[PDB]
């Protein structure tokens, strides 16, 4: 699974990494949504991170419109560029309606304040059912 996904700044831009609990894991999920993306005919900035971890980068904004960024209220706001890559991407993070703003034939999902206020912020899964 996704175990955790953070709220990063690098060179003054959003973006959000996500941690994998292997590296095939994460090897996996970088070739399978690049393709998409790419089917898509997009430019998702999906890129390397470390062992463990990718970054989705900020997008930019209106040449490219995949990637991060701060939305007016001080969300952290990815655009997918199109709903079938955001159909594809978020069950594999673990992304749902108690975690961000995702609407129906929209692109872009905005994270709650609540749940990642800002710069740092960590959203960690934890696997259902795993005994407490
Ligand atoms: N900096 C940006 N990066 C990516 N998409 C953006 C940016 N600014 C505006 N948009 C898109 O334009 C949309 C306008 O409506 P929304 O605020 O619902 O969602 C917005 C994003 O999809």
């Amino acid at each position: 699974m996704v175990t955790k996904i953070i709220w990063v700044s690098n060179n003054g831009k959003p973006n959000l990494k996500i941690e994998f609990v292997s590296e095939e894991e994460k090897s996996n999920f970088f070739k399978e949504v690049k393709k998409k993306a790419s089917e898509l005919g997009l430019n998702f900035p999906l890129v390397q991170g470390s062992g463990n971890s990718l970054l989705i980068e900020a997008s930019n904004y209106p040449i490219n419109p995949c990637g991060c960024y701060i939305s007016p209220g001080g969300k952290l706001a990815i655009n997918f560029g199109k709903v079938e890559l955001s159909h594809f991407i978020l069950p594999k993070v673990g992304v749902k309606t108690e975690h961000a703003e995702i609407f129906k034939d929209h692109n872009t999902i905005f994270f709650h304040k609540h749940k990642l206020p800002g710069v740092n912020s960590e959203l960690t899964f934890i696997p259902t059912g795993t005994p407490v």
